[PDB]
């Protein structure tokens, strides 16, 4: 069933490129990783999840009080923005552009809606990343090969 695992694969990536959850920042990594290097990906990955929910928590707290820091608020999901574009997390990015937008304004009610958003697309991209990690443990320990 490797080759049904390959197909499933092909399929899960294709559908995380073309609903915009990875792109072309998320094939830079894999161009930087061989079967000299095989688990550089998920270790980038890996980084990224740790790095991301302190900023999320952190980001949370203070959206949520009565007056916000902009200017803290602003300078960690800038921070968030370039580690998750690092990664091909576009959706995340892009999430995190709009949330920009709205400090700059200074609208408490769109950071905190904005937020919500980017937290939601964070756990999104995690989430299938996931599965995508693990599908692809199971290919190779089953002897193939992860196409493209």
């Amino acid at each position: 069933e490797v080759g049904q695992m390959r197909r499933q694969w092909v399929d899960y990536i294709k559908s995380m490129f073309m609903e915009g959850f990875l792109d072309g920042q998320f094939l830079q990594l894999q161009q930087l990783q061989d079967e000299n290097n095989p688990e550089f990906v998920f270790e980038v990955v890996s980084l990224f999840f740790d790095d991301s929910e302190r900023i999320l928590k952190d980001l949370s707290f203070a959206v949520d009080q009565q007056s916000i820091d902009f200017k803290k608020v602003d300078a960690h999901v800038h921070q968030f923005k370039g580690s998750s574009a690092s990664i091909g997390a576009q959706r995340v990015k892009n999430s995190c552009v709009a949330f920009r937008n709205f400090c700059e304004e200074q609208n408490i009610d769109a950071c905190r809606r904005c937020l919500q958003q980017v937290k939601q697309e964070y756990l999104l991209v995690k989430n299938k990343l996931e599965t995508l990690l693990r599908l692809e443990q199971q290919i190779v320990a089953a002897g193939g090969s992860i196409p493209m």
